[PDB]
This record gives C-alpha cells, structure tokens and sequence, in this order.
C-alpha cells in the first residue's frame, strides 16, 4: 500500500507484517523545501543518511514484529531547504500478523503441479463415517462425528495484534459465489461458509489468537469445475461509523479438490467381489479359493439383493481419492441402474468408502456405460511424457452412426476432468456387449515395465489348432466335457470358410487397438502376449466369444482366475489352457481355470464380468505428476 | 498398421502414403526355416540383404507413389532353413494418397499456440452477410450468399487411387457428437456435418480427386467449449458384404475457434456512437467536431429508437474475431436490455459485423452488467509474462454480502473463456453506478509505454483548491457557468469537514485499485497520471461525483472528449481545466471540455458513458499469443 504523509497533520495506519508499504513524501510536502530525512522507531526497518525531494526515488517500510498498542511505532519525515527551518509530517503504524495458513507443502498464493509445486489438497467427503444415515457426509450442513473431521482439510487463522484493535477492524472469511456450491468450512465446530453463506465475519480478539477452520468440498472437478477452491480473509477498517468499511487487506490460499483415481490389475488386491446365485456355488469356491490364496477379504451379495443380477464387474468401480492426511476408496457407481442399483448405494459407501455418481439415472444409456468397459493401464511413460498412474482406457465406435454406440458423454467428461490418468478412448463397439474387458487384460511381470498386456487372438489359436491337426490330433474334440452341447473337431473347425471369416474380421478390429495401445500406451511388441480365442459374429454382425474367453480373467496378483476354455484334449490335457500356461507361468503366474460355462458363458460372460476388486493404491502422490 | 504374411496364402492390403506400414514374418513362418530374403517391386522401399528369422528385428514399408492399379505393387517373402528349398509368401499392396488439409501454418495433427505452433483456425460465423434476414449466418443449414463463404474456414480431401477403388472402400467424414452442435461444414454447396449430422459417406470417385470444404463454428469458447473442433476422415474397407466394414485409417485435422477480443483506448478510433436526444443538441455536435477531427464515421440512435435512453456506451462493446483470411468487428450486447435494447441486434449487427451475447435476458442482473464496467488495458508485460492484446478490467466489490454487486457469472465466465485478454476483476461497487469507467481511462503516450493510465484523485483537487485559495482566490466559485445552481466558494469547500471525509474514503477505494492494477498490469508510478476529480457519497453511502468526471472522457486518439467540470474561474479560464491541459498536453493530447451538465452529469454519467468507439484491431495475431 501507499501511505500519503502529511506536515498538515499526523498519519493513522495499519501495517500486515509480510506486506511492502510505502510512502508518498512529495505530493503534499510544503514548500521553500528541497531535502528530507526519515527517522523511525526501532521496530521500523526504512529503504530507500539525508535525501533531495526527487519523486522517482523510493522509500519503504518494514515492521519486524506485531505492535503491542495502537499507533506504538512511529515514522518521522523532516522537510528542509536552505533558507528554511525543518517541518516534520507525523506518521503512527500499527503492525499486525495477519496468517491465514494450509498445508501448501503438502506434508500434513497459487496452485502449481509437481514434486517442486505448492497449492494445499481437499477431498470430496463423500464417504458416511456417520453410522445412522442414508446420505454422504457432505450434503447437511454439520459435523456429526469427530471421526468425520480425519477427511477434511484443515486451515488455521493466526493474528498478533493489539488488545483492543477489534474495536476499529473486523475480519471476514468468504469465497467466490462461483465456488460457494462446492466448498463448506467449519469453525472449531459450526458452519461458516458453505453454498448458502459466501461470507462470514470472523469474531476475533486481540492480543495472540488461532482459529482452526476444517474444510470440506461438494464436488469433484468436471466439465464445470476445473477443482480450484480459492478461501480469502479480508480486514475491514471500520473506524468511522458514518462511512462504509474499506479494504486495507486480503490474503488467500487454494485448495485443489482430489481427482478420483482407478486401480489397475498390477496393483495389490484387497478385497473380490462376487453374486450369489441359483447355480453358482462351484463357480464361487473357486474364486473364494483364490480370494483365500491372495488374501483378500470376500464379498458377497445374495440374491435377495441380486434381484438376477450376476454381473458385479458392471455396475462399479473401485477407485480412490488421496491427500496427505487421508486416503480412502470411492466407488464410481455406474448409471447402468440394472439389479445390482442398491449395492453400491447400501453395503459399499461407508465410513472410510466414498460414493460418486454420473449420467442419467432413468433411461438414456448403453452397454458401453457399464464398467466392463472402463479399465486403467498401469504407469507408463510415452515418449518421454510420464503417465505415474497409468492411463484410463475405455470403449468407444471408431465413428458416431446411427448403429453406433458409446459412453455416456457425461461420463467420458468426468474422467477427463479427473486428468492424471488421461483417458484413451478403444474401438470395442464391434462386441456384442461391447466391453475393453472381453479383448484386453494386464497382468504383473517380474520384468521389462512389470506387466505385460493380454490380447484376445484368433491367429493364436488357428495356429495352435493348426500344430495339433499336424501331429495327429485333427479329431480332438473341442467341448470335451460338455455334454449337453456338440462336440467339433479340430479338422471340421478348421475348414470352416465362414468362422475363419468371422475371425479375420474380428483379427481386424482387435489389431487395430494393438496399434492403437501401442501408440497411446509406448508399448512395444516384447510388453504384448497374445492368448488363443475364437469368437463368432452373431446378430447384426457383432462379435462373441465362440468358447470362454480366457483374456476375461481375474487378476489377483500372481493368482489369476482364467475361464475354462474347455479346449480339446490331448496328453490329458485341454491344449487351449497348456497354451496359457506356457506363456504365463513363465512370468510367475498362476492359471486357475474356473468353470463358468452354464453359470456365465452362456449368459455372455465370463469371470472378470461376474466379480470387481478394491485394489492398493499408488504410493505415488497424484499432485506430484505434471499432467 | 501391421500385416501378417502367409505361405498358406497370397495376402491383399491397402496403405496409405505417409503411414508407417510393417510386417509380421514370424508367427504364420512354415517350419524347416531358419532365414528370409524380401524382394519387392520399385514402388516398394523395404528397411530393416538375408537375414534370421527373429521375431524382434523389425520391417517396414513406405511406399513412393500412388498405386494405379489395385495391388499393383508386390511384395515376396523368401523363408529358406539349411536342408530346406525356399518357401514363398506373397503380398499384394495398394497405395493411396488420403489428405485431408487445412491452413494449419495460420497463412491463408494437435492444436498449440505461438509463433511456431500449428492448428487451423476458424470463425464463429455470428454476422449477417444475408441482406434479408434478422438471424445469424450461422442459425440456419445452408449457405444463402457467396460472400458468406469469405467467413468459413477452408479444408481440402486430396485423393489419390486406382481407378476402382471405391468398389472395395469408402471414405467418412465425422466429428464427435460431443462437439456437432458447435460446427457445421458445407460440400463444395450443400451441408453435410452439423448438430443435425455428425458423420458422412463421401461420394468419392478414383483416380485424382480433391474435395473443398468450408466450415463455421457456432459458439465461441465458454465455460463448457474449450474452443477446439476435431474433424475427422476415415477410409473404411467394405469388401464383404456380409461383414461390417472395418476401419483401416482415420486422419485428423484441428480448428480453433477464434476468442472475442475487445479494442482499448490506444487503438485508433474507426466509429463512434452516441444518442440524439430532446435538449442534447449542444453535445453532439462537441461530439461530431471530434469524431470528424479524427476521421471517424459517426452513429447516432435517434430518440424513436432510443426510447429515453441516453447510455451508449452501456448496452454494447465493439470487440472483433480474427482469422488468417478475415478479420471483423462483433458486438458484445450486454444483458442489461433497456431502452437501447435492440440498436445491437437492428443497427450495428450486420455484414461483416458479427453479435455475441450472455447472460439471463429477462431479469436477474445489475449495474455491474453494464459496459460502462468492462475496459481493456493496452499491451502489457507483467514480470517477463506478454499481454500483446491488454488484459480486461471490470468492476467486482471486495468481498460478497447481502449489500454487494457482481457482474454476472455467466459474463466473467465468457471472458475468461476467451483466455487472451486475461481479465482481471477490479473494485468498483464503492461507486453508485459502479463503473471502472468513473475513475480510470487509458491515453496514447508518445513514450514510456505508449499510455498513460487515468485516475480519478480527490487527493489533486484539494490540493490545487489549497494552492489557490494561498495565491489569493480562496473566493473563487466552483460552478461559475452554472446559473440554476448554487455556487461555492474554493475557501468553504477546503474548510468542509464531511465532505473532506467523503473524499478520504474515497481516495481508500482508488488507491487500493491504483496498487491492483500496479500488480495485474505491471506498471510504475510514472505511468500514472491523477486527475483532480471530487466525489461525494449519497443513498446507502456510495459515490457520486461533485462536479462532472473529467476522467470519464472519450479517446478519439490524440482528441479527447473531456466533461467541462465547471471549475472556478481565475485567470480568464477554469483551473481544473488548466490543471489537465497542463498534465494532458505534454503529451500530445488534445483537450475539448463538453458540456454535458444537465444533459448527462445530473442523470449521473459524463461523455465517455454517452458514447461508444469501434476500433482498429491489433496486427498482432491472438493465435502467437503464448497464455
Ligand atoms: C463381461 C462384462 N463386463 N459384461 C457382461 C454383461 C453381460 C450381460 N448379459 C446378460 O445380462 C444376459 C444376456 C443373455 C442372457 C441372459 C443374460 C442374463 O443376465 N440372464 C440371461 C449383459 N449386460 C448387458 C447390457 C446391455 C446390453 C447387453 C447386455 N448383456
Ligand atoms: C458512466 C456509465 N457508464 N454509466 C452511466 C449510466 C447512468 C444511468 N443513469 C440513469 O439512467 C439515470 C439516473 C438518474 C436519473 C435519470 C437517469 C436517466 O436515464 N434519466 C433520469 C444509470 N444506469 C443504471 C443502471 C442501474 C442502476 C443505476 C443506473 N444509473
Ligand atoms: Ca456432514
Ligand atoms: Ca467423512
Ligand atoms: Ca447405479
Ligand atoms: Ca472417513
Ligand atoms: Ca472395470
Ligand atoms: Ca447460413
Ligand atoms: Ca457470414
Ligand atoms: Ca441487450
Ligand atoms: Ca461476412
Ligand atoms: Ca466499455
């Protein structure tokens, strides 16, 4: 600020310690006058040991601790010119700290990306640590549980001051009308800011003082909302009760509202989800065998809640949000709005599991929708631009028609505004149900980047096929096993003009994701491996599995739960599942085969579709990329 | 892409030029092998002249030239082992040119700003080139008039193939239905891509072709529309006719739909606008001399039209949309929809002069809405950080309560989404009105900057009233002119303690802009220049000027249209007069005081808020902007 000092009469001011002040000496500086000094206080600091009345040339000011009383370090400028006697102008400042302060490092004036970057971090408390309730903790307007307080972001006010400065200056609190829908703020504990109030005087005495505020956001960043919360503190003077308060300070800190984050498959599971159902029982052992050998905890839900609803992959995902002071997992409830509508809303959302939501909640979706078909890679780097959490992966058409289909536009917009996993739109239209998990999965590698990427292959199995009709086994019986479905033999299978055909076609829109992962992941050839499937054309020309489709597995880490190909037999052995085993047990891996024939092949999928998994998040700390 | 070879069979396929093409030699490789030889015909460049069989040393194919026969270059793969005579695998490919183009070097595959940046530009086509109509060019799906396609952005397909090709494949053109409802593009002229159509089947024939297309934009960048349209081509192979046709390319292009960009006082005046109106006369013929001094056309709104309303500058501001191939001025027409309502839709919008508008129409707005409340600074450099086109100033309050005005969301949220002219928010609520434009303008300087910025400053007036009232006119009359009025003397005015209470406060609301826009605009002390200007407060304790606010002037370049304050006469002449001319003339300004007394001052506006220029646009090109 610029103090205006006058020979005329003594200067009142205050003085925010941490702020430049400054002075104008020559605008009223009286006359038979060239020259001036300044002599000062201790406590005040002067720069600019006597000086001509130049106007270019500047002085400031500098207090080095808070005032004790009003007016209690003075400031003294002297007038002089050669004929005439020294006039002195009279200038009494008060200092005062003024420290509104949040975790800007980031440990427990702008936001900024990475490892070097500033700007404090806030979570959407979109958990329900209160034990009673339907709804998330966000939507009232109170704390209910000191538990509560752990998700929230603190903030402290510090002031020295004089005894009685609250008699001629007030504070005020507020935050843009703009962000008021999406940020709430507790006093410690009542409400003082939040979508109703923008501004609250702050009731505050003198001497030293703290004030704890805790503070909660409404919203993740979208389309709308970048994920900037910007709280400011203003000092009033209010010294003159027939004139308004005019501002003589403000000071601010930003908050970024934490992204919601996906896991990938090479992340440490914790937690396997599955249904109950009429004639399942054989395909659940298996997987709470699984569960079992990876540790996992073991959910269920039965069919009283089900409602026929098998498919636990779909209506859900399992993310998480992230602050130095709190990580907790949030549930991205799929629009889907099948059966499974409750499960997430009632047994998943809880104390320390956040809830979010999007899109239309009656009608106005597509199998796209489901979250079968939203995936995450894990880190990659490509060409040189670092992707620390991987990049999100999800199905789309290669051009919009009217036979097209895609996801919900206001969910694609979401996830890009959630921007540290980067979405990567697929072609999976082409699929029947049209899903990224029934032609891609990722599993750990103890090498190279620590994964390799699993693709659906036709050519795979034509080739392997192809070996065994070669060395004598042309009649193996694909289906062995089953009875109650017929049999083909590798010969006849083979020699079919039209599911080579299918097959060629199916070739064509799964390499075209090859490249185009390859391209938008940095994968080269040596991070790939291709798994032998056969998939057949079927009503308006889109693709199904013709036996289990294998890349559809569950991946617990070393554990993965592959669907029973039931593939031909020889040596004992279905060939189809020797033919996984040999490209994945070289890594570490461990190939269970589960039967989901009659359970879920025959319902159109497979093991990945009937289960979803909570997985570890990243150590890495999302603020730390520079998206 | 990646072809995969066979000795079982010839292989057929098609490649673009300026695509990376490899193969895939080992998976389908015969056995008894160990090593291959390429051979190819001419048109084929071949990279990697025997070599091992090894499925990670890699091949590539570019071809030269345009095919003029479907698979009229070959390719021939020699697999060879030591006991083994060679085996042959066959390749058969077709070459073709697909380029879809557009002015992306900004002369006439990303977007990205600056002067080494690529990405075409494009125009919300928001005039009236139609002589007919009331609409918008762009509202309707059809191109009416030649001159119209002078505003659309230009895009070529170049094509080159055999002469059959479109048996066997044909060629989309898309855009997400994400952005349809923000493009339309026209055939070379019938429409083919719009809110309507999001994808077309070009009719396309063999051989050499090229296909002109012209596109509009229909929404500038706002809160929801980054500003970036993607159009895309892609070839699809429609061979069989059982199966779906699958997509062997696609090819992008990216348009930038150009900001709003608004003009500041430095720019050189091109049309100035005011209101005829019952006993105005006076003033607009100060008005016509200064327009006409200038060279500027000259608009007036006479009172059948008007409808009372006096404002000129309120309802509108004259920014314009620049393109490499055509540049136009586009009328902002603010919400505040009184009087002057229509003279932005009837009378300024029309042939190569575009609208724009926001913001609730019916209702819900305030004073800050106003025009008067939105300027631009000229270019400036702020710490290292270009600002080649200014940055927008308005008018906010310090803090939200029940007591203050904003400019509405839904216009801050506008301007910020044009990015270039960073809008910076200013506090003007403190005044009655709330205009920036009562207590800043911008003036050309013939050094320093090339400006200097205006304030109003209580501050100047007292002390060139104090300097005289010493030099023995304390009873000189403020308002000497002025008959209907009560006059009063320089010696009683000094002597008010109320009103010198007024005026501090006053000078608390301007300084702490004068430091606001010290920070936001990077300037010193000698690029401001005060003016002597007294307020007083009145309902609700908000400011009013005393005597009419010559800093609420009309820049016609070196021609300013200052209001007469009326001030007390000594020597022959008024001395706020004096006190400008000898702080404006230095300059090179050129002062003309206007009466506007009963006119406009005491209907609480001057000149500049009678008024409105269009001004010449920036050389400077947004797009090498760096925001
Ligand atoms: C693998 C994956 N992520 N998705 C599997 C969902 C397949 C769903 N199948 C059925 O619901 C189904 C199909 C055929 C017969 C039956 C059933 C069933 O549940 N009971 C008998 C599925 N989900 C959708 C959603 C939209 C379109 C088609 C779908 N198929
Ligand atoms: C300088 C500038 N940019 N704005 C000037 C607008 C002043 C408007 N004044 C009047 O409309 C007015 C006030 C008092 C008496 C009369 C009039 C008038 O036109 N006829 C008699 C103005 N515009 C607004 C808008 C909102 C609140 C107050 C306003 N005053
Ligand atoms: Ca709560
Ligand atoms: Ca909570
Ligand atoms: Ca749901
Ligand atoms: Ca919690
Ligand atoms: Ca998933
Ligand atoms: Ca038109
Ligand atoms: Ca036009
Ligand atoms: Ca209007
Ligand atoms: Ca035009
Ligand atoms: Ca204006």
């Amino acid at each position: 600020t610029l103090i205006r000092v006058t020979p005329e009469q003594p200067t009142h001011a205050v003085c925010v310690l941490g702020t430049l002040t400054q002075l104008d000496i020559c605008s009223s500086a009286p006359e038979d006058c060239t020259s001036f000094s300044i002599n000062a206080s201790p406590g005040v600091v002067v720069d600019i040991s006597t000086w001509p009345l130049d106007p270019g040339v500047e002085v400031t000011l500098t207090m080095k601790a808070a005032s004790g009383s009003t007016g209690d370090q003075k400031v003294q400028i002297s007038y002089y010119g050669p004929k005439t006697p020294p006039v002195k102008a009279l200038l009494y400042l008060t200092a005062v700290e003024i420290s509104l302060c949040a975790d800007i490092t980031r440990t427990g004036r702008t936001w900024t990306w990475g490892p070097c970057g500033q700007g404090a971090i806030l979570l959407v408390n979109c958990d329900r640590d209160n034990l009673e309730s339907s709804a998330m903790d966000c939507e009232d307007d109170e704390v209910l549980d000191s538990e509560d307080l752990q998700d929230m972001s603190l903030m402290t006010l510090s002031t020295k001051t004089p005894k009685d400065f609250f008699t001629n200056h007030t504070l005020v609190l507020h935050v843009a009308r703009s962000e008021m829908d999406k940020v709430r703020v507790f006093q410690a504990c009542s409400v003082v800011l939040g979508p109703k109030w923008p501004s609250h005087y702050l009731m505050v005495p003198g001497g030293k003082h703290n004030m704890d505020f805790y503070v909660e956001a409404l919203a993740f960043p979208d389309t709308d909302f970048p994920g900037l919360i910007t709280l400011t503190i203003s000092l009033l003077d209010t010294s003159n009760l027939e004139l308004p308060e005019a501002v003589v300070f403000q000071d601010s800190v930003v908050f970024r509202v934490a992204p919601w984050i996906m896991t990938p498959n090479t992340q440490p599971p914790q937690e396997v989800y599955a249904c109950s159902i009429f004639e399942n029982e054989d395909f659940l052992k298996s997987v709470t065998t699984l569960a079992m050998k990876a540790k996992c905890k073991l959910t269920i839900c039965p069919e009283e809640e089900n409602m026929d609803d098998q498919w636990m992959q779909d209506e859900m995902e399992i993310g998480y949000i992230q602050a130095p002071h709190k990580t907790l997992p949030v549930v991205f409830d799929s629009p889907r709005n099948r059966g499974l509508k409750e499960f997430p809303i009632k047994r998943v959302m809880g104390p320390d599991f956040g809830y979010v939501t999007r899109g239309p909640q009656t009608g106005g979706i597509s199998g796209l929708d489901s979250f079968g078909n939203l995936e995450v890679s894990p880190p990659v780097t490509v060409r040189g631009k670092e992707y620390p959490l991987g990049r999100i992966l999800f199905g789309d058409s290669c051009y919009p028609s009217n036979d097209s289909r895609q996801m919900h536009q206001a969910l694609q917009d979401f996830l890009s505004a959630q921007q540290v996993q980067a979405p990567v739109k697929l072609y999976s239209d082409w699929l029947s149900v049209g899903h990224v998990d029934e032609f891609l999965s990722f599993v750990p590698a103890p090498d190279r980047k620590g994964f390799r990427l699993l693709l659906a292959s036709p050519r795979s199995c034509y080739k392997l096929f192809q070996e065994q009709q070669n060395e004598g086994h042309g009649e193996a019986l694909l289906f062995e096993g089953i009875k109650k479905k017929k049999q083909q033999k590798i010969k006849n299978i083979l020699s079919n003009k039209t599911l080579r055909e299918h097959n060629s076609f199916v070739e064509r829109c799964i390499d075209w994701n090859r490249e185009l992962l390859k391209r938008e992941l940095g994968l080269a050839e040596s991070d790939i491996i291709d798994i032998p499937q056969l998939f057949k054309l079927k009503e308006f020309s889109k693709a199904e599995a013709f036996f289990p489709n294998m890349v559809n597995m569950l991946v617990l880490g070393k554990h993965l739960g592959i669907p029973k190909p039931f593939g031909p037999v020889i040596n004992g052995r279905c060939c189809l599942e020797e033919k996984v085993c040999s490209l994945l047990e070289p890594l570490g891996l461990q190939c269970t085969f589960i039967n989901d024939f009659f359970t879920y092949h025959i319902r159109h999928g497979e093991v990945h579709c009937g289960t979803n998994v909570r997985r570890k998040p990243f150590s890495f700390k999302w603020w730390n990329m520079v998206p």
